[PDB]
């Protein structure tokens, strides 16, 4: 584990992270989609090899020796509020179960199902709330990772506020 496990915020492209494994914001079928998934695939293209996993679960897979957790969370377009909310906090506690499983000391997280898969809406406090709750119990260092300014100062506040 992490001497002192922290969460941080940066906004840039996780494809360039500094930590010991990444969290790809994936879909069921493990193709090369959109967003950050899209960049998780020209960075990371040999941990597609049997990637497809079901909505509210993660499946890790090796590129080379660095881990790549593949996290599906809902599509809201297609999930009722209920249901979507219940897959977004599964996909959560499954990441959190690789983290631990892999023994990292550090983990690239993004926030899963905002973007392509909000279904038009902001969720930047559902899905972060739901990222704590799975990631508080864990030791490795967390740095989540954002593209907007306004997000970023969000993170940042949700992250200083609880310390
Ligand atoms: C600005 C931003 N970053 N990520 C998102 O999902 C959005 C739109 C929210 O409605
Ligand atoms: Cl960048
Ligand atoms: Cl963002």
């Amino acid at each position: 584990g992490a001497m002192a496990p922290s969460y941080r915020v940066k906004r840039m492209d996780i494809a360039k992270n500094d930590e010991e494994c990444v969290v790809n914001a994936a879909n069921p079928r493990g193709l090369p989609g959109d967003g950050v998934c899209k960049a998780v695939y020209k960075k990371w293209p040999e941990s597609f090899k049997n990637s497809a996993t079901p909505v509210g679960t993660a499946k890790t897979v090796m590129c080379g020796t660095y881990p790549v957790i593949h996290a599906v969370g809902p599509n809201f377009s297609n999930y009722t509020e209920s249901e979507g909310d219940r897959e977004l906090a599964a996909a959560y506690r499954e990441v959190a179960k690789e983290v631990t499983r892999l023994g990292v000391n550090s983990v690239a997280i993004p926030l899963l199902s905002t973007g392509v898969y909000s279904g038009g809406k902001d969720r930047l406090t559902q899905s972060l709330n739901h990222l704590f709750t799975a990631m508080d119990s864990t030791d490795a260092d967390v740095v989540i990772y954002c593209r907007d300014k306004e997000w970023e100062k969000k993170i940042s506040e949700a992250i200083q506020m609880r310390t």
